[PDB]
């Protein structure tokens, strides 16, 4: 395809420095939807506000973490089926967490977002598509542990 080279091109300019870019995603995803910000609690406790998260060492590990399954889903961008069972398992999990299915449109827009603001006149309209397209395909499969 055309669309998997625009995702690796794309990829590899935010792939440089995944915690920065993470970083803007998540503070992105509060902005939008700060009923998340309780469901990262950490030893216990909740972050107050946003830029709370910022100072907790594992709200950073998640941020890697993301950022690490996202290059994952790009390098098998041409075969997502191999993630699947992976992916639905972190499905799984994150039901487990508390998270509502609808919330991972939020982290889409997120992501479209930081990949906007990053490329800039590169994030092209089939840029936008190409990626809109295999995020949705991670959700798809994720979407399978909240069993349906
Ligand atoms: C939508 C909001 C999200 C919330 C509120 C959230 C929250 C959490 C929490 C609380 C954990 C367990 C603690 C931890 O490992 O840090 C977790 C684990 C994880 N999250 Fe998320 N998460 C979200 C989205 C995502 C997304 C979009 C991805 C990947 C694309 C992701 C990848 C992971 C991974 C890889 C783990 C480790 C799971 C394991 O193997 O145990 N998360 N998340």
């Amino acid at each position: 395809r055309p669309e998997s080279e625009l995702i690796r091109q794309s990829w590899r300019v935010v792939s440089r420095s995944p915690l920065e870019h993470g970083t803007v995603l998540f503070a992105r995803l509060f902005a939008l939807e700060p009923s998340l910000l309780p469901l990262f609690q950490y030893n216990g406790r909740q972050f107050s506000s946003p830029e709370d998260s910022l100072s907790s060492p594992e709200f950073l590990d998640h941020i890697r973490k993301v950022m690490l399954v996202i290059d994952a889903a790009v390098t098998n961008v041409e075969d997502l089926s191999s993630l699947e069972e992976y992916l639905t398992s972190l499905g799984r999990k994150h039901r487990a967490v508390g998270v509502r299915l609808s919330s991972f449109s939020t982290v889409g827009e997120s992501l479209l977002y930081m990949l906007e603001k990053s490329l800039g006149p590169d994030f092209t309209p089939a840029t936008r598509t190409a990626w809109s397209r295999l995020y949705g395909a991670v959700v798809q499969a994720m979407s399978r542990g909240w069993d349906g």
